[PDB]
């Protein structure tokens, strides 16, 4: 009975240190490890639930689950209901609930399948096969089902050692299965390994031998541990709610992500300007200093779309105010930014100063009157401590709080016309434990199982777990705090401005990308954090939050010039690109460095700006089809298993491979090149030529002034001319880069709209064009053409992989004004006067 191989031992004492005698008295097996792996573990006979009265419906299956012998946790729910819903050919959904009591559930809006589902009777389990090859994807029979009031555990075998997801943590893209405990409890902590960080996303994607994959989402917002072991297998261990489980069949990893996003929401479409460069620090302490940033960037020809402020603008660090010393003329500063074609962003905190004289601070006084705050045992506002001092915490599950937040945002916007909201401290972060008045002693504050959270308590760095919100207690709702503020702020900005919102949030939960973007928080200015930003940006793209990045050059500490060059090079490929800096750090704006470093930084921004029409098209694909913007090599080439562990390179979309230097003192880099021809993007004019790979590692020159970017053969990228803002760049002529296959084929596309309006796709207010290269011709195909796309000038076409110099180049049947061909690089560069919205044919021979 206790002959269980070491890797398949499931922990029977997750709750406390246990002796052999106590272990055996639990009905469990005791075998010390020989050097983590639990010593006390479940025999195959350990009491679980039994399946009874299974029946079938058009929808799927239902059954009763009964437990006869209590577990060692209090308040087992002995009778449960199983509902299995076979929702689409790719999505299976099951719930396990208490039929006798409504339990907390996360608020979320709603030929043969690829899966089959079977059941084990005793012990109970759910078994999910992939129909095509019979691979077992889920098998929950591997360990007991626990379902007690404050402890749910469900386990499964995994199909391979390769699993990604379960944000937010500082780790490789692929998670370690060597007895790893991953804790989801939103927490204000500077990113560091092994810790629960700012967000929680209870989703994983698991790879399968041969390159197929599936995904599993547990729709549960309670504090939870996910435990991975090397058999391989996984256990979800949550502290409340129900088991609400989705399985996404893929089979392609890209399809798994899209299917997940079909449930939680497709990413929101940002405004075009939001893809420009953003620049911020804590310490721009007046409007005069802040204006100097734009002046100094402009003088040195650095693009900058959006100027930001941190807390500096506020009156005594309070939301919806501005001080009358350094920021006396705040409204005029922001108006002037707009006059120059730029946008403005500033920090907003959730917590509202509660200490001012009554009647002197409207956000608090109104919030009090309307009952918008989270309250404590006696029904008064829970008071904690954040930047302004004593603060109350809005309850963004309360519809009245939603209205109050809309009003506060609209009123402040009437004074100062900011263009979005940077929402910070929304875990919610508390500088003291729980509240000024501590927390009561109850089961929510002191639960029977505490997940592996930093500080060993749910109260640490946050508010009391038993505090009251409109929908439920904070215990159940904590991991949604940031998300609910993001929803509230999205709506507030729609109402205040009437154009697309731009929200960047620290704390997140699954589905966040439907409303907002994210940055990775208070990362150190170190080579280590530069490198760790690549897997983290990739993770968030898999989780449907493509508008993500890290603070360029790092936030905490002092950057070095070399680090800031490399970070700016890589960071130009973050889908959200902002350089932000702490109060006590040395300056790190691009213009603050030496001339050579400035040149490298300028080149990085210039290239990003040239690529914006393409980056924006990629965001449109994310928004309409659940695609990723930045993606790991394995998403694009899953059938090449050498890609599975690669997380220090990234793709933009299908075709642009970025291979950054991530260490000090390097003048070369070694990166993986999937099967195909990869053209060096440096061979395209912007204002070894080709890697022929069999699927292999390649060492590339990478001096300080260089980042390696390659374009995949078969693809066409739209580009646009330069500007210091998107207001300027959007008016410039466009260009194509056309990467030919050996056989002469390529394809690409452009999506174009006005860059900020709401409901564009619903109203058809956009242009969509496909580009095709074939048989020594390049044409466009006009999927949709509207006024918004009209008048886009195409002035340059660059063709890569042209083997022989042409004797003639034609544009709509007329020999072109001029072209150049480089026999060394195989590049044909063609000057044209064409329109993206009008059918054209370019040819050469
Ligand atoms: C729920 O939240 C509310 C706030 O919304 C919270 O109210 C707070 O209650 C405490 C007392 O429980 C108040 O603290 C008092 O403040 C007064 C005046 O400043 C003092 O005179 C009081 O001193 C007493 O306690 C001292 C101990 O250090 C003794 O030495 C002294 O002799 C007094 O007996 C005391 O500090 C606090 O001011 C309010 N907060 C606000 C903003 O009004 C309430 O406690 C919360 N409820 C629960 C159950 O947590
Ligand atoms: C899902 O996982 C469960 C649990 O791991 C698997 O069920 C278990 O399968 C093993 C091996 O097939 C069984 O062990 C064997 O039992 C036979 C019969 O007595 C014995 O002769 C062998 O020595 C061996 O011990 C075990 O009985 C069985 N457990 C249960 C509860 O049924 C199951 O195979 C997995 N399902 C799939 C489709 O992979
Ligand atoms: C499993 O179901 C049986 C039978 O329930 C009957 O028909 C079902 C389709 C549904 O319509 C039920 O309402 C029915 O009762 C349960 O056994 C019955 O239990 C009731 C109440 O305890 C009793 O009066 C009947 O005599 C029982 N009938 C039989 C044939 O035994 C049984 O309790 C269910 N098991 C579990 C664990 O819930
Ligand atoms: C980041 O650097 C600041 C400033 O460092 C100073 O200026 C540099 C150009 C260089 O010449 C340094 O050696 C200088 O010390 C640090 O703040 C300083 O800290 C030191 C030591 O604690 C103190 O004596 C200075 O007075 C501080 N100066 C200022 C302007 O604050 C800061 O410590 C550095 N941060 C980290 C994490 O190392
Ligand atoms: C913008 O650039 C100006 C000019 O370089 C900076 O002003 C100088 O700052 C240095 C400090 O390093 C002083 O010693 C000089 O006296 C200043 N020169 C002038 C002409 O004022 C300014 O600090 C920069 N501002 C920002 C916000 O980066
Ligand atoms: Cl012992
Ligand atoms: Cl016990
Ligand atoms: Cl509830
Ligand atoms: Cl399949
Ligand atoms: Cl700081
Ligand atoms: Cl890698
Ligand atoms: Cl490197
Ligand atoms: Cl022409």
């Amino acid at each position: 009975q206790c002959d269980v191989p070491p890797n398949s031992r499931f922990d029977c004492a997750p709750d406390k240190a246990i002796t052999q005698e106590q272990c055996e008295a639990r009905g469990c097996c005791y075998i010390p490890a020989k050097q983590g792996q639990p010593w006390c573990f479940f025999p195959p006979s350990y009491p679980s639930y039994k399946l009874e009265n299974l029946s079938s419906s058009e929808m799927g299956y239902t059954a009763t689950l009964t437990r006869t012998t209590p577990t060692f946790f209090p308040k087992d729910i002995l009778t449960l209901r199983l509902d299995v819903m076979m929702e689409t050919e790719n999505r299976l959904h099951f719930t396990i609930k208490d039929p006798a009591n409504r339990r907390y559930e996360v608020p979320l809006e709603t030929p043969s399948p690829l899966y089959s589902v079977e059941f084990s009777e005793e012990p109970f389990g759910v078994i999910v096969h992939r129909q095509l090859d019979g691979r077992v994807l889920l098998n929950t029979t591997v360990a007991p089902l626990f379902f007690a009031d404050q402890f749910l555990q469900l386990s499964t075998s995994l199909p391979s050692q390769y699993i990604t997801g379960l944000a937010e943590h500082l780790s490789p893209l692929m998670l370690s299965t060597s007895w790893t405990r991953i804790t989801l409890w939103n927490r204000d902590l500077a990113p560091t390994p092994g810790a629960n960080l700012y967000g929680s996303h209870p989703f994983y994607l698991a790879l399968e031998d041969g390159g197929s994959a599936h995904g599993v989402f547990l729709l549960n917002s309670n504090a939870m541990d996910v435990v991975l072991q090397p058999s391989p297998a996984l256990s979800w261990r949550s502290t409340g709610g129900i088991l609400d489980v989705y399985i996404f069949l893929g089979p392609e990893p890209k399809s798994v992500v899209q299917q997940y996003l079909d449930v939680v929401g497709y990413p929101f479409m940002p405004p075009y300007w939001g893809l420009g460069f953003h620049l911020c620090r804590w310490g721009y302490s007046s409007t005069a200093i802040t204006r100097q940033v734009v002046e100094n960037m402009t003088r040195a020809h650095f693009p900058l779309d959006v100027q930001w402020n941190d807390l500096d603008y506020m009156d005594s660090r309070r939301d919806f105010t501005f001080n009358k010393d350094g920021f006396r003329d705040f409204p005029a500063m922001v108006q002037e930014l707009h006059q120059g074609g730029r946008r403005y962003m500033m920090i907003v905190d959730p917590a509202i100063s509660s200490s001012g004289p009554a009647g002197s601070y409207r956000p608090y006084d109104e919030g009090l009157r309307r009952g918008v705050f989270i309250t404590n045992e006696t029904g008064q506002p829970l008071i904690g401590k954040v930047w302004p001092g004593s603060t109350a915490f809005p309850d963004f599950t309360n519809p009245t709080a939603l209205a109050w937040w809309e009003d506060m945002v609209a009123e402040f916007h009437d004074q100062v016309p900011f263009d979005g909201m940077w929402i910070d401290m929304n875990e919610p972060s508390n500088f003291i434990r729980g509240s000024e008045d501590g927390c009561p002693n109850n089961e929510l504050e002191n639960p029977p199982y505490v997940p592996g959270v930093v500080g060993g308590t749910l109260q640490a760095a946050t508010i009391c777990a038993s505090s009251h919100q409109f929908l439920s207690t904070h215990y159940n709702l904590h991991n949604l705090y940031g998300l609910t503020e993001a929803i509230a702020s999205h709506r507030a900005l729609v109402k205040a401005r009437g154009t697309r919102p731009f929200v960047i949030s620290r704390s997140t939960f699954a589905g966040h990308g439907r409303y907002a973007g994210h940055w990775t928080g208070d990362v150190w200015s170190s080579w280590e954090q530069l490198a760790s930003s690549v897997p983290e940006i990739l993770q968030f793209n898999l989780l449907g939050v493509p508008l993500v990045g890290a603070d360029v050059c790092g936030f905490l500490g002092n950057t070095s010039e070399e680090l800031c060059v490399r970070w700016t090079q890589l960071g130009a490929f973050y889908p959200f690109m902002r350089n932000h800096n702490s109060l006590l750090s040395l300056p790190q704006e691009p213009y603050s460095f030496s001339e050579p470093a400035q040149q490298a930084m300028r080149k990085a921004l210039t290239l990003r700006y040239a690529l914006l029409p393409h980056l924006y098209t990629l965001f449109h694909q994310a928004h309409v089809a659940g695609e990723t913007v930045a993606r790991p090599l394995f998403l694009e080439f899953p059938k090449d298993s050498s890609t599975w562990t690669v997380d220090h390179q990234l793709l933009w979309g299908e075709a642009l491979l970025i291979t950054p230097v991530l260490q000090a003192g390097k003048a070369e880099v070694t990166g993986y090149f999937p099967l195909g021809t990869w053209y060096d993007l440096q061979t395209v004019p912007i204002e070894e030529p080709a890697i022929h790979s069999e699927g292999q590692w390649v060492t590339l020159p990478a001096p300080l002034d260089t980042i390696n970017v390659h374009l995949r053969a078969g693809y066409i990228i739209p580009l646009q001319g330069p500007g210091l803002t998107t207001t300027e760049s959007r008016q410039q002529p466009m260009a194509l880069a056309v990467a030919l296959t050996k056989g002469g084929e390529a394809r690409g596309e452009l999506f174009w709209d006005d860059g900020e309006s709401l409901e564009v796709l619903e109203r058809g207010a956009y242009t969509q064009v496909i580009f095709l290269a074939r048989n020594n011709t390049i044409v466009n195909e006009l999927v949709r053409v509207t006024s918004e796309g009209a008048g886009l000038q195409l002035q340059k076409v660059t063709v890569l992989g042209v083997a022989t110099a042409p004797q003639q180049v034609l544009s709509n049947g007329v020999p072109v004004s001029n072209f150049t061909y480089s026999p060394d690089t195989k590049v044909l560069d063609i000057c044209v006067s064409l329109l993206m919205g009008e059918q054209f044919l370019v040819s050469w021979c």
